[PDB]
């Protein structure tokens, strides 16, 4: 069967949307469909070629891009879980044989590639294509009516949710919380302005933190407004430098900045890594940097991917935020496009939060 | 009253032995002196006027030097725990206010400096004097009468055991064991060779790791000898470089030493900071560095100093090993002072693991 | 000053809706006011003069009752967190000096009485009165405007939001989740249809978990309906006896019909006893009982009280719920009193879920 | 092959040294024999008839019993661990599939029979047998030399260092510890007096508690002069009663000794259910004894079994104690067998702790 999609040459790069010949499969469990996909620095990444460690499936001359799905189901195996009609966000990473990914924990994989593969990025065709097909498993079931496009989100937000467990095993080390138990006063800083550092501060926010983005430039009003909304503050870091961190997250990728930040952290603090750029320039860590970090008792913890429980965590936290801002929230979309206006894997407008692909 | 000391000048430097007026304290349950004191890097760093942080207590121009203690109880009153002629390790920190402070982890104090105080680093008098006063929570009992000098490397050890609570606590964000629940074959590698690596080289071997010791230069017979019977390999990293490192932990507080190793870590490594070196040169760290820790899941956390509990089971693990291997447990050991001879907190005695001073 | 109050005398017994002496006190930070308070079987309890560990505070012959409140603050010491105006929910359990104590974790209290009080049940008067005295930090700010009197809910709801801390805290022993990292298809039994219940199964859901209700009686339509809505089944064990159980829940406080249910708990289940019952007769546990609980790994966990943070998270949930579900949330409240009713104190009014009193 | 062996029918009992016909599998990584047997109740009651979940393997009309083994390696394919003529301890309980299974935590096996077997006991020949094949990670290496015939308590202990695992994840719901840190003065109780009540007696001791060993009777002095060398203490408690006990540890699986002791335990506490009798009598467990675990937050945690890693740290306390109380340590085993003394399996020889079979 012949069908379109949005396919790359990895880890060559490039972008085309065009038609491609899909087989079917012999015992299939789901056979789906994309609604929407949203897409992020890894997709621009990817089509630059900017990234060395992805690659087609084995046997093939190209891989179907998009790791960010909402799907509905076109048909279905008999099950207790999903049918036909039904709406789902499908899993990236799929499990290798390794003792992580025997329990569903494929994110923390104790070999890396290849026992584990990403949808879309290693080895493994991705959802912007007309016809998908995968296992009930790997798919993760929208329950909530009124989330819409909304629950395209889920596939970035569950990086969040991972990295926020990680935290929750690290901060363990010593009591984190206050005198009375609680968070308030503790201080959360996310180092950029993009979905990921809007997810990062809107969970931090339901965790009690008190938030503040933060970018080496003043940010756009609809952004602006965002933060204000969901009581998340703002800092052009050239204009006012946040001091006495508790919890810091870097989305940037970037050394500087990282350990720039690192620097404000107080005792007992929390770095997360999680943004990536392979170019950032080297910055000079030295003997009263490490001093710096090891007399505070300080963790600088990098986290990767998620488990399905993770997902469903997202879904579930999308859907407590879109009942009490369903406006705002919707905004966090901030351009819906044709899956053939591919010029949204090299532009990069002022004021986007989220781009995602309306499917047809 | 009027004693005999060796003092510094904190945090200008320099060292003497000498009288020094020491009036008894309003309030006090112990009344105690030394038998052997330890000294290390921060003893060193202390007198060279190399740490900034440091201060002498308030009202007072001097500071006390000396934190590894092993005491003797003059007189104590009537409690359930120690006696008369009872041995005894002092504790180094001492309790704050902060809600970690408040529960006896002092260690991990929310504030720093000034809520927690470190005897003979920051405002409180050290070890190293003739007549020391104490509370009798502060203490902690040697058990074992067969330990003798031994005792004193109490804490050294106790920062040790600090740093393992600490990778037990991180570890937990995945399975770090092998799919047998066992840490057999799991690489610890313990950048440097002075008394903290073997400690931490000991306790790892304790916990099941296969142990490398690693310096950039050869080492001699006498501590292959010592590595050799606890079943601790030894490499030159410039003729032999380890790959694949499952826990990492520093002694250098090198940044470009620290970084080169991170760089062999596996998935869901954890690198332990624990030697600090203010001095130490920048090394540049760049995107690939931070992009290697992301995706494979790796934590670094710095450590700093123990609790109580800590100081309890280093005593115990000193009383194992000493009766597993009396002779390299006392060739830890290398030479023992007299408190005239100032000179060794100057110039490094030849072949140093471990000087003390014998108090008179 | 002269307040209206409902009060008892405590551990003798009745109720009396009368006027009392209220000194203004010196030391206050915060003057609030009640704006509706609810009630439970510790309540008619109390009343019922059931309860012998209760007690008037020193030197007064009454006791205030009412331990789950939504105030309104008067005036208030200058502070970042509570204004004139605001409502908030006052914490119950009060901390003493014991190491959970002075950590904000009272709930946890090491001693017992007396070195840990609850307003309206151990020494402490409760919040049936005109005028509330009390600390800022004893008070956890309602931000959600929408919630009005949803929010008196706040005190039955943490208590289950701990209840589920000590259930993801014992529940570490073993992997409890599915090889997919999911709760899906866990069964959760919640023995009881109250109110307690109610709220149990709401937070499973959240949870994950497949939840049933259960009694030795049918329910009503009102109650199944509101079950129905949230996902929540429901049988009468009678007619019906679950198995499989991976969470039991009691609120009933009866070993008989504990014991029963701890028959149909799967290995590594985990028990909660929640529910009191003094009253309730001895059911025989025999050597096989033991051996099943131990052969199955199962945890039987005693859980009370509730930390602030417990309060927080409650609120939070209660929001989340309210706007996915404003009728069957709405319908939790199914009377609201006038004071000089204290016969709720005594008969069970009818078809009751949570019964309160809104105060003038 | 034909060789010698000691077997049963399981589960109808009986018991004879006589001449069987094993075969050696397809697939077998080393071959040994044994040195020590140990037995305990399990066998005793195997051989009475009394647990019907016994059973023979698949195929076979017989068992071999025995499954607390110390064996030697004749014969083994090459690997970096063990080598012919090594010392080791062969694993009892061997996975299935559950996702606790498949990372090696067997002993928390989510299905139980027929997930998971056990060797002597459940559809897996046991040790007391000429000769046995096996896979090198079913085995744990004896790395001290000098431990002898002591390395055969390896078995019972493990099952200790398990249910000290649960401890340290249940009492983490709280702090449990003195607000110095420690475990100074916490009150360890264990019920009964067997080999496997003295095994807890001394990790406990070594995790710092204030010990006590208890029965319904006085103890023999032996035991008596064994308790007292490691410090424990002994009570009969028809004459004086523990109260205020931290961690409760029962041996025994009567009910109406577990419960009456539960109800003399302080807040956060752990109780321990390890014992197991199918045929103690029924005590009647009413709503205040309920009320009294809820209200104190008790925690009772039924545990079974071990992982690897709990033999391996066994092996290393057996060390331990052995290096420091070489005698005490000797006095556990009370009889050395022939395996043609079968009555050992009816009879427990006089003044019995540990009988084992010294096999030819
Ligand atoms: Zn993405
Ligand atoms: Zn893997
Ligand atoms: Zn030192
Ligand atoms: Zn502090
Ligand atoms: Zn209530
Ligand atoms: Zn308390
Ligand atoms: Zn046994
Ligand atoms: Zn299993």
């Amino acid at each position: 069967s012949t069908i379109n999609a949005i396919v790359t040459d990895a880890p060559k790069g490039g972008v085309k949307y065009t038609k491609i010949d899909m087989p079917e499969p012999e015992k299939y469990e789901a056979k789906l469909k994309p609604v929407y996909i949203g897409i992020c620095g890894t997709d621009r990444g990817e089509v630059a070629g900017a990234l060395s460690f992805t690659y087609n499936p084995e046997g093939e001359n190209f891989l179907v891009l998009g790791h960010e799905a909402l799907l509905q189901v076109l048909d279905v195996s008999d099950n207790n879980y999903i049918k036909r009609g039904d709406f789902v966000v499908p899993l990236v990473r799929r499990p290798g044989k390794c003792v992580n990914c025997r329990i569903g924990r494929q994110d923390n994989c104790s070999i890396g590639d290849p026992d584990k593969h990403e949808a879309g990025i290693t080895g493994l065709h991705g959802f912007m294509r007309d016809v998908i097909y995968d296992d009930i498993q790997n798919l993760v079931k929208v329950n909530d009516p009124d989330l819409g496009k909304i629950a395209v989100l889920t596939e970035p937000l569950k990086n969040v949710m991972k990295a926020f467990e990680v935290f929750d095993v690290v901060s363990k080390r010593s009591i984190f919380q206050n005198d009375d138990s609680t968070f308030i006063g503790k201080k959360m800083v996310v180092i950029g302005s993009g979905s990921e550092a809007f997810l990062y501060s809107f969970v931090g926010k339901d965790r009690g933190f008190d938030v503040t983005m933060v970018n080496r430039h003043d940010e756009t009003e609809n952004k602006m407004k965002m933060m204000d909304d969901f009581g998340v503050g703002f800092s052009n870091y050239l204009k006012d430098m946040p001091d006495k961190i508790d919890l810091l997250v870097d989305t940037s990728g970037d050394p500087s900045t990282i350990f720039k930040f690192v620097k404000k952290v107080n005792n007992n603090g929390v770095v997360i890594l999680f943004g990536t750029n392979g170019k950032a320039p080297g910055y000079p860590v030295n003997g009263e940097d490490i001093d710096y970090i090891v007399e505070r008792n300080i963790t600088i913890a990098g986290s990767v991917d998620a488990a399905k429980i993770h997902y469903v965590q997202a879904l579930d936290s999308l859907s407590n935020w879109y009942h009490r801002h369903p406006q705002t929230i919707k905004d966090i979309i901030t351009y819906e496009a044709k899956p053939e206006e591919t010029n949204i894997f090299f532009q990069k407008p002022k004021g986007e939060i989220k781009t995602v692909i309306k499917w047809p």
